[PDB]
């Protein structure tokens, strides 16, 4: 069961439509992940209304597609593997671009 959360973990607007998530590798020694799960909810909307994409590997980043233009967004990561879900990150927001 992975036992930490991913660090260093970064939303960065790239379009009217795509936002990149990025995180950092969580330490062996706190658990190995099939992959991670990035949760992420428009701000006019309720955390518990969260899409989720899952990542599967070792890549540590994701660009989310198909996201509503001139939106703020709220982003979560959390390592998964067979035992369960780990600890969320810390929240970070990013907004699609305009027009």
């Amino acid at each position: 069961e992975p036992s930490a959360a991913p660090t260093d973990v970064k939303a960065t607007s790239v379009s009217v439509s795509e936002i990149l998530v990025a995180w950092k590798h969580i330490k062996e020694s706190l658990g190995r992940p099939q992959g991670f799960e990035v949760g992420y909810w428009k701000d006019m909307e309720q955390e518990d209304t969260a899409e989720t994409v899952k990542t599967r590997g070792n890549e540590s980043f994701v660009i989310l597609t198909g996201l509503e233009g001139n939106t703020l967004y709220h982003f979560t990561v959390r390592a998964y593997n067979g035992a369960g879900y780990g600890p969320p990150s810390s929240e970070v927001s990013a907004t699609t671009k305009k027009a």
